[PDB]
């Protein structure tokens, strides 16, 4: 129930009018039941601990629903983004990344951040950057300490649109549930920072090799019966499936799996506990149970 | 041939009663030809320095024969296990588990235990608890140094079966080979801690898609010859269940009879090869003794 | 456009006839925006600075080329093979070895070597069996910090028709493009050292049934709309099936990575308006993918 | 001015009778331009943040007044020991280590504590055994994680005195200056710790042989110069001195010599100011200017 | 009371002719209530493990009396050194470093070998080099992981005569007191080895300054006294010649004697609190226990 | 007799202008047979590989001379610093040490950095935050890695006349031999920084103290010789020694022990091998016999 952990920051950063600024941040870790941590960062003047803690165990249950193996976890900086410029702020995101890695709050097998609204990729790389500069050098899962990065950074295909159509399946199949598209997809850039090639680079062909084999299998066997048929030709979607094989269809399959298997899994709880419409109390007591 | 790394352990633990007593164990290591050692521990008061090693000689020999590349290790701890309480045999688990990774005889690319008869998968949890707590705390594959584990802790869907379903593989094909199913899993345990992620979770859909998206265009291409008649879509019974009911058991299933037929195979071409009838107990060591 | 790193390495060997001799060696790592870099060791006497420089800036370039997360590297010996023993190599390359890993430029995250003309698997051997014992001991990619090893070694099946494999294809499609087909398959074999497992050791038998399954419902609809079989795979279809292998995999994905480079030169060379000089075009593309 | 790092904690333990138990806790370092942070743990249920922030600020200028190269640290559990058994209460310490060390707030080079009013030399052997058994097993320094350890454990003699010597000495001489007793003889055990000896042990018997030598040679000079004379025997307090030469006498010169060099700076830093009698203020200058 | 590790190994080494042979060793490590364990080791046929265990406690108790913070510990390799040339010796010993830091049986902060009278200086030299080249290479302490080094390899000066020392001066004060001289002295190596500099370097010309500004002040005090007509500034004999050739030397010797000294002054203790007579033995061993 | 190890950087800087610039280093370590090497750096335009090679050389050779167990090496940036600001100079330094610690170029324990004539103890401070910040920071010695430093930083008391102070011990006991009293006080400087504490802080009062009591043991022989007698106070400059004893005081005399020392080895070399008044190739023939 408690955060077990909760780190208190105070870094003093070198402003490009020639006054020294001292920024506070916070980063709160919920469970190490399951490692790594997994939580946004989030650049706003209302921050607190408070909030910082109850978005870090509300992180904790939303992974526990969707099977994600990530303990909570949540951070904070005290700025207005809208006050500094682009200098200030990749020198304040690369001290506090430096701050926290140094106290174990960051790290591919640690604690792995993601973006919020008030960050983005660029934030992102500078935190990859910074950690696998001084940190995590020796390190051959550098990379994998955050995600939300670009693609040339390490980043995966189809996370801009991981949360809105996790919300579509969501719904398709019937918040702690519908809005955990972009956890599956974080989870799902890690594990290709973790494999250090990106899915479907060894597959694509060999399935493209199969189906085709299939279908002339089907041919000759048709052939064979009565003496012209064609049971070769793909459909016209199959044809553009083919095509345009990429990382996107398989990172879009994997979160429709999982939304799909949580929501039957939340079925399952609403009529075992003798729950109605009320969802959100059967999805808390799957997430209990499960953790 | 002779096992490189014997260790004998004496470690004190505290007794419920609140006594003390000294507990003897033994941790034997055959070859380090393949990383990691891969064996059993046995909670017996039989236990022995010889029959640990002569267990890992027969361990390596096993991984061998599978194509399953780990070294051969075998533990014993002379305690008789009917005979101390649960929180005395967390201890004594524990305790022995922070020795051997002291000593470096446990580790997720050293070492990896295994459960037996005498020990189940709650001292498997208690040895990658402790492991992931104290030696290897700053290893992302903490909770790779143990096998046999609770599907909550990192263990694999199909264990319990393993063996058996192995023994009737080896038998369909047609000790080293037929006993080694299980070993097999583990290994695949072990692939799945490394990879931090369940076998088929991103495959499973888009694979569904694929096959259905292939009876589609068979649908078509035979209504485009003849003639809505003909319905090449709707699959057989069987492969709906299969379909439905796709999971990691599938995946495991799959790759322990690949593995029984690959080594069945590569038995019998050995046993031809070197022209041993019916005798395939030498066959399957020649062919081991060759791999290594 | 510099190479970031050039290491001069001085180390003593002693011959079987008992004498000293000081071997002069180097290794250039250019770019390290990607890590690990990668690149091969050469045995020459006629090796220099220069050339391991520009061996290693064409490698990241080709790397680049090809969509492999590599930096470019490359190790040169002043020593010719044919002037030692097999003991004497085994010496020089293992003390290289130790050497360059003392120093930071061998290690599986760091910088991985590969054959070459004067090089083979047996030298690749010796640097990944030096580098697990010593330095790379309590590590858990340890071979994976070499390329270009046997079978037994942890080598990738397939190695050897690389090089030429991805010539074919690459010509079928239509030196930074054609001679980068070796390169994948080495990325190839450095993935499945990380992954500990060989390609497809998991799918094949699942790959079969559902595709035996998918043959039966063609049979179960067929026979059920008007006896017929449609379930027997053609004969290039039931050896594909018999003989898969993780080479098949290999050969997939380096056809995958030679048409999708293929395309990508081609659409850089109509955007730059290059009408048959490809060599720009690569190195335009190469130039902006770093 | 404000403290670099808060660490919050929430952990386990399993009561005598068997029922879990939600222990919170807190670690501030204040400042990290010294390495390692130094600071005791206080056992009391009426420990808070802003307490532990204002100790390790208030450690930092007293390491900085007398010349001890640490940063200021504070931690405290909010339990009352004596609601506690021994066995729960070693249970209670050795996981607070344990988290501590995992989050990087304890190690040789990185965050030494110390005993206090409601912990002791049991505690610290406790912390010790537990750093030394599993997260630092390879550091060669693991002994020197803590301060205040019995002699057995790897104490230092003269620790009892400490205080109340450095107390004396200051009066003599003439809170942040007086009270810093302690905090030079955990330096020195630190010290002798990463040294793996203790003082004095290849010195005392060089040091008497060199001066039964200058005696010797006292003596015959005075014998050549008129034709005897007894200067070799010592004075009884000396003799004492060589008889009774142990560890706690290097520890007392060095504690002594340390007040005598504060109190100079402090009555130099006060001569320079303008400070008549008000020498608080000139020991904060002191050590705001040290920092 | 039991040794609490004991590690066996095999591993193999090429002879000239270049026939393989496999060689056997044991290394016991009795305490490690105390570490680093520090032990010698025996290259002879007739080791095994009962006479490592048996050594690696006598060690533990030995150290112990000399108050030097050891644990106790003992080595064996399973070789007639007469049989085999200096190349093969130092492949074999070399091997068995590297066996034995793998699985963290030496190391500056865990275990110190020490040579024996069937191993020398030579092999320590060997010892060390392979640790600080292969596995404690990015350790500042790679020099500290063996004693009994050559003077220019790190070793410490008045090391061969330490035994015989000792055992002068133990008998002076009045097996395991009066043959501990080597074990203080290599203590005193690891100390010398972990500072990075040799005793007495900073030291012995501010001690001779102020010895000479001692006599100048008798003097100046005496001719103020009475009416350079005394000379007290001169030192004795002796005194010259220890102040001209002072060195690491005088002081290893003199701490040696110091801990001689103390630990004999315990013994007497021990012998007189439990009412023993000239069984001085028993008093030492009653000593050991209740240190440890 | 060649170097082992030569190392060449190329890294990007980003100037005040607004501008990227590549600067080109190069370290040369001559041998490892003494861990760690020890070298200065040159921030000069006219730095060629060749030089850095060469004064690595020499200064094994000078090391092995005065007995400091150091290997040789030497570093060179190829910048003229006068064309720079403090900032960017700053920059330049704290890239070039990330670069040279990455592949094992710094370090407490392989490589020590020093200052030259172009660079000074700023530079030395940058190197050391750098390295203790990024790579060293779990490291116990990470101050260590360089010497030159200013005292707040952990330098060394007596380091600025140092070179002066050994070329007048060096000809009074009468260039590989007379110039080497700077390298002397730089291994006490390292072995300052390993000892975490300063050299005679536990000491002086001790010895001050045996050195009151010989005189009060003086004092009473004489008293009770001959019927008082004052043989106890000390003579003026006894007394200035007791009062200013300082941690310089023993870097000089360490500084004096080593010259005359080296000095007798030399004379004894050149009296073996029949060498006249050419101490420079008595002095490299002690150096190579000595390596």
């Amino acid at each position: 129930k408690p955060c077990n952990h909760v780190l208190s920051l105070s870094f003093p950063i070198r402003r490009d009018d020639g006054s020294w600024e001292v920024i506070e941040g916070y980063r709160a870790q919920h469970s190490q039941h399951r490692t790594p941590c997994k939580g946004g960062i989030r650049y706003s003047t209302d921050v607190s601990v408070d909030e910082v803690k109850a978005l870090a165990s509300l992180m904790t249950y939303k992974c526990a629903v969707v099977d994600v193996p990530f303990g909570g976890a949540k951070a904070g900086v005290k700025i207005n983004p809208k006050n500094y410029t682009d200098n200030e702020l990749e020198k304040i995101t690369r001290r506090f990344t430096m701050e926290l890695a140094k106290k174990g709050f960051i790290g591919p097998g640690v604690d792995v951040p993601a973006p919020d609204m008030s960050t983005g990729e660029r934030e992102m790389s500078w935190i990859a950057d910074t950690y696998a500069s001084t940190i995590g050098h020796y390190d051959i899962n550098a990379h994998a300490c955050v995600t939300g990065k670009p693609i040339s950074q390490g980043g995966i295909h189809g996370r801009i649109s991981a949360t809105g159509r996790g919300v579509f399946h969501g719904i398709e199949n019937f918040d702690l549930y519908l809005n955990a598209g972009g956890v599956t997809v974080s989870y799902f850039e890690w594990l290709k920072n973790l494999n250090h090639v990106s899915y479907g680079r060894l597959t694509f062909k060999y399935e493209r090799d199969s189906n085709y084999h299939l279908l002339m299998s089907v041919q000759e066997s048709l052939e064979r019966k009565f003496g012209g048929t064609i049971p070769i030709v793909p459909t016209a979607e199959f044809q553009d499936r083919i095509s345009g094989a990429s990382e996107k269809d398989i990172v879009h399959s994997g979160l429709a799996y999982t939304m799909e298997r949580s929501a039957r899994q939340i079925m399952r709880t609403a009529m075992k506990y003798n729950l109605g419409l009320d969802l959100r109390t059967a999805a808390y007591v799957n997430a209990i149970e499960k953790v």
